[PDB]
């Protein structure tokens, strides 16, 4: 029942994002907001619209809102923040969680800038190009390290058939663990991980948590931090 | 290279269906599917061939726990590989009951067949995969499961997905020979703990063939 009452924004509907959207659609999430800027049978149609069609056929009860814009532009970032602030299940209420499943540093940093301003909790996820590592990170602005608090973390791992076979499998594991964390966070059960790595070569799942950097480059991080230390 | 291997999957529900699909998408040479009550395995074969028609399929619907059907099961593990008359490369147990798992154990000890066993609890909070190399590591009869600790309308399919994903990654590492294959890998969804270990065989194991295989393994080491 309770999962129907939440909205989740997914930025990037590629490898990890699409598996994640599919899994949440099958769980019966109330609403998915999908953001991407790429185009892909649906070979040619925008990625978000193609995803929307596939997903709505999987579960017609899930409400979809899709956006095709590049969020790294100031103009489009305004629209992105409007939808994060107001795109919840009830219009005018925030989304309950944002998931970054983008593939580049600039987009991750853009999500981070928005969430620090808004005080929006989010999860950042990635699969390395080596196809044998990935991670998820939970970011609660003011309470845990934000994406800007420290430079990019890397999961330690270290021919052609190997990467081709492993990549979708690694994406599937990372998406599975990301979704389990979304459910634990929304449904309030078990313990949500703040950082969880996955080394597929060794079946190693390093976990830890990072505290915020009082000298973070993002002033809004510094601000959320001040507000957290008050409460 | 992955196209050159055959894998037998026992149990086509839950973890088994996710696992078969992932292997089908990777382009494994052949899948042999066993389950028992268009049947369950026939339905699976149909969906899977639609996903990747490069993959060959052989399905069976008999109850492998009878002695008569057990002979057919062992026959197919020994001869059902990519080239007819060759062994499958790996057997996967994705069944949700003790008798089937033990039955698979008994076959694999008699044949010297390496296999992986997988499971997810009813509660969805935990699951595991286990590699078994008869004579070299603990078989299913050697010891009971002792590793500790390792909503449902949502958690269950998610846990099954994580277990299937880690199982498949281990199948690829086994067949393609990269990274390290885990012997026991548990998953605790509540806490995000992934206990791992490996266990030697029980020299007094109840399975007569596990004992036979151990003697054989010790004999080759020296
Ligand atoms: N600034 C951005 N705004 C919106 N979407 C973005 C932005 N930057 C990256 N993305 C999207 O994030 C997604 C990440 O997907 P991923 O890298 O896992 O797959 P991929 O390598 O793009 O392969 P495929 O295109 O087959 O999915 C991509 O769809 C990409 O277009
Ligand atoms: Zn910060
Ligand atoms: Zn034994």
């Amino acid at each position: 029942e309770k999962i129907r009452t939440f909205a989740v924004a997914i930025v990037g509907v590629g490898g990890v994002g699409s598996v994640t959207a599919e899994m949440l659609t099958r769980c019966g999430i109330g609403k998915l907001l999908l953001f991407d800027y790429d185009k892909v049978h649906q070979a040619g149609l925008s990625k978000v619209q193609a995803a929307e069609h596939t997903l709505r056929n999987i579960n017609p009860d899930v409400l979809f809102e899709v956006h095709n814009y590049n969020i790294t532009t100031v103009e489009n970032f305004q629209h992105f923040m409007d939808r994060i602030s107001n795109g919840g299940l009830e219009e005018g209420k925030p989304v309950d969680l944002v998931l970054s499943c983008v593939d580049n540093f600039e987009a991750r940093m853009t999500i981070n800038t928005a969430c620090n301003e808004l005080g929006q909790t989010w999860m950042e996820s990635g699969v390395s190009e080596n196809a044998v590592s990935g991670h998820i990170q939970l970011i609660i602005p003011g309470e845990s390290a934000c994406f800007a608090c420290a430079p990019p973390l890397v999961v330690a791992a270290n021919r052609e058939g190997v990467c081709a076979a492993s990549l979708p499998t690694t994406m599937g594991v990372v998406a599975g663990i990301l979704v389990q964390n979304v459910l634990k966070f929304l449904l309030n059960f078990g313990t949500v991980s703040f950082y969880l790595g996955y080394n597929a070569m060794q079946d190693f799942f390093p976990t830890m948590s990072m505290k915020p950097n009082p000298q973070c480059d993002d002033r809004n991080c510094r601000k959320q931090q001040e507000e957290y230390k008050k409460k």
